[PDB]
């Protein structure tokens, strides 16, 4: 037995072949579990990986075709999920996330999974990264036999952490440079979505900054308005986008298969932006991009890492996260790392 | 035969195999003697640890996930109690507080219990710990024969203790500081719930300091109104709380899963409550939080010591409750220490 | 799983709760490990750490009075361990050195515990300190489940030899200090115990000094007469011991328990006798003392460092063993440093 993210005990079966993802995404923490062999046992997902990360996603296609088979239980929100169709794949497990783009521990779904007999184990890499993150890998490693590839995860994501963590944890407050950041920037409604105390919020405590929304915030994410990031003036800029190369809407472009120079050129317009383009970090230069889908992913001690860079060129010179990334893939994953995860502006 | 906290006599079973806990919290006495097998005698308890101390469950529950089939004999309060559910478990001895929020000396369900030839023992941790606490364990030992247990206990608690009063007892009345402590501060409808000639001011009496509500209130437990406590205007202020981290209601988070972080976050709300945030204590730092469960509970000795040492920082320099607390938990519990169980404001 | 310092394979157990150590002193290399709670996980020890070091022994009792409590699984002889006790401590490790005053690895105990299924990790302090420190923590730690606090340690330990080796690895041979080490001097019946290629040889050997000994013997440890000691004339005498300040034993006092006058009183005591006080070295004031579990215990870089200021005084004058044992301390262990390690001769 194991003790979940929702605090939920769980009776781990004893063979895992027909695993259902509550969320898409939730595939990263799975991936790093499963070796050369990914989608063996996914009887179904969310459809925000496939629709949310096409460049990901299409990756895995070229090497994996059968990909395109596995069957997708909703589109991207909760309130899509058909109930009957999860049922009817026969899972012997569902992995669900306490936040995001699928069901959570009150949903019906969770309940009546219960009914029929199915054990729910809920993760978390994104409400709360730095409690859940290696807590989440741990108890997945349990409940799908594999403990070794979950303790060789958390061995390589503490070790690569704390070359953060051992500089920042040391620094003081009046020594940290404010941080905003502007999550799918660009891309959304209404200006502007980002993290308080959670999400990247985490990623900012953990590499020595300063959130300015912290504090503005109640909860993991939410809104802030542009006004307030005039006014609040913060040090450096960060922008969070996945869009892909060829798609016309607007955001920045990062992932598998975009170039530096797509992303810089994208970057340039979210920066080029009415009010976001006379803030003090935007003019000094101190503008970024991270990947968006790092805000859900075991895989974030690369974001981690991009931001103590930017928080402190020099402290962290000698430290690469192209290198972390390459190290990354050839220990645990299928694919071939390529693209952009992150850039820095002209 | 032995002379329980009530005064009366009860008959030591030959054998005892079902706990009746009259109030769930007195686990806490129950789990000193158990060893490695902390339910395998309860047959059933008050809901008050279960729902009053969710913190210090969920971590009994992942490693024994059978203390969720325990029986609930009510909710939080003594008139929540069918005294029917209580008499279908067959009790071969019940545990009951003279106080708290299970039922008491003069209750109709001890009347039952009498009737159905069940011997009933009162214990106390909370209207008077410094006369009561020592003798209950003592007591505790006899009727569940658990006597090594229990004076293996008594010995640890007198010389942590004794580490304490060799220093405190010397100490003249003008010279000891002024003490208010504000019992589940923030969390009740009215201002302020602290204690008297009893309870934690028993610890406060202990530790050397002047509990300035030790002549205000007739009773263990009341109610000080905040003008009183401004006016007073004490030496050192304390603010008692259980809440779990992930509780948006107000009042302090300490606990088995709250971090230090989180501890001196929601004391500082606490402490920037209008009026409470000009007390000379708070303004000076001498600020700070104890856990609320240690109102009613053998292991006070740690409130104790952490009061000490706030009372006089450098006489009690070299005393570290954190330690006390691992010596007590590796010598007599099942689970691992973790959390927050007391906090300095920044 | 991993490689111990016998050569042989080792399982790495899921996890371990129930470590037993064929000699208690290897209890050094677990502490750095263990953190604040040292002893939690140790099921049974050899007496060596508790009659043979007496004073290091004492402070963690005074923190920990429940070290008193670790079963002895004999006293300080390989030859007196019962196997019967210790197979029913029910270990889930068992760490063994090489050599010393504990079984080796052709012991009869060894193969019980093969027998009973119990994992058997064989490292190495003692016969080859300089081969053996590093790797044995790297494996301590993979058995143990604390790479982080292994990986740590092993950095600290290679930096600060790394301070002694730039200087030391490049001087000649021919102007190297030609060294005598008196091993437990004055408190063996037969002088002169000390170490060939080996043991505290190695630590002479990277603090760019010369092992007079080192071709007299064609072990780690062994005896060469005071005449050809005498006759050979060194440059630089070390004594070692580690006798507690109340023990008027012969030998000389050094340890947690020992202020610098009792270290320079009994050093001198140990200078002044026959044959040992015509030492050119002792006459001219290069004469010394080190604290003799320093020959097996992975704190030897204290030692390192100690003796390549005594062998190169102004090229270390810089470099002070004091600041490294107090890094040391704070970095990995649970108590404070205390007394004398090392004296030099009035
Ligand atoms: N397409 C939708 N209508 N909703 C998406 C579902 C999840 C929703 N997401 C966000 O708020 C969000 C914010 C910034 C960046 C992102 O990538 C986001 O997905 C969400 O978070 N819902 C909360 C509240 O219900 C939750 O799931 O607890
Ligand atoms: N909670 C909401 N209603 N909207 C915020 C999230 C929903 C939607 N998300 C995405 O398109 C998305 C794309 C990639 C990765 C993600 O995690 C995403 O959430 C969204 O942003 N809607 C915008 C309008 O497009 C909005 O609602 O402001
Ligand atoms: N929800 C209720 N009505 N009562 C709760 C339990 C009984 C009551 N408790 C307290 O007054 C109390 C006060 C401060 C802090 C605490 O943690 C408390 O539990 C109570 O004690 N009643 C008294 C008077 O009869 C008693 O039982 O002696
Ligand atoms: N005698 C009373 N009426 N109130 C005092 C106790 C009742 C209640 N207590 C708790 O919720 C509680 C929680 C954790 C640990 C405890 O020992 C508790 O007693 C209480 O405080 N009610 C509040 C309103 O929430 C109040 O009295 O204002
Ligand atoms: N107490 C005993 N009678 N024997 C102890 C056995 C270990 C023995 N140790 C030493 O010879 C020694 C020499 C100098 C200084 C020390 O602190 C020592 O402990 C020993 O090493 N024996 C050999 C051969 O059996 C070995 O263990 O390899
Ligand atoms: N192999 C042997 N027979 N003797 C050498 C070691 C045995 C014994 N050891 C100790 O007293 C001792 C004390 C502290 C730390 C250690 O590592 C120790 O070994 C010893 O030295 N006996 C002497 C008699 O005085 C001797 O054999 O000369
Ligand atoms: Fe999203
Ligand atoms: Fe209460």
């Amino acid at each position: 037995n194991i003790t979940d993210m929702a605090g939920r005990s769980v009776v781990i079966p004893a063979k895992v072949e027909r695993i259902l993802l509550g969320e898409g995404r939730l595939f990263y923490a799975v991936s790093l579990l499963e070796g050369q062999k990914p989608f063996d046992r996914i009887v179904g997902w969310q459809g925000d990986f496939r629709k949310l990360d096409t460049q990901t996603y299409a990756v895995y296609k070229a090497k994996f075709p059968q990909v395109d088979n596995i069957p997708l239980i909703g589109n991207t929100t909760a309130d899509s999920i058909s109930p009957e169709k999860v049922l009817t794949l026969n899972p012997d497990i569902a992995i669900f996330g306490l936040s995001g783009h699928g069901p959570g521990k009150n949903s019906e779904l969770v309940k009546q999974l219960e009914k029929a007999g199915v054990p729910v184990v809920f993760v978390d890499f994104r409400t709360s990264p730095l409690k859940n993150t290696l807590p989440s890998m741990r108890v997945l490693g349990k409940v799908l036999h594999r403990e070794q590839q979950a303790n060789d995860y958390i061995k390589f994501y503490e070790d690569n952490v704390r070359k953060v963590t051992e500089i920042t944890s040391k620094i003081p407050a009046d020594k940290k440079p404010s941080v905003f950041i502007e999550l799918r920037a660009g891309a959304m409604e209404e200006c502007c979505g980002t993290a308080g105390k959670g999400n990247m919020g985490d990623f900012i405590d953990q590499a020595g900054g300063n959130n300015m929304a912290k504090n503005l915030l109640p909860g993991a994410l939410g809104t802030v308005n542009l006004e307030k990031v005039l006014s609040t003036n913060p040090d450096i800029y960060i922008a969070s986008g996945g869009k892909a190369p060829d798609n016309n809407a607007p955001g920045v472009s990062l992932g598998a298969q975009v170039t530096k120079e797509q992303a810089q050129s994208s970057l340039q317009t979210i920066l080029d932006r009415k009010g976001i383009n006379t803030l003090s970090a935007v003019k000094n230069g101190r503008s970024y991009g991270i990947w968006h889908n790092f805000y859900n992913s075991p895989y974030n001690v690369l974001a981690i890492q991009s931001f103590a860079k930017w928080f402190y060129p020099q402290q962290f010179a000698d430290l690469d996260p192209n290198n972390t990334m390459n190290s990354l893939y050839s220990q645990f994953l299928a694919i071939e790392p390529t693209g952009t995860y992150w850039v820095d502006s002209t």
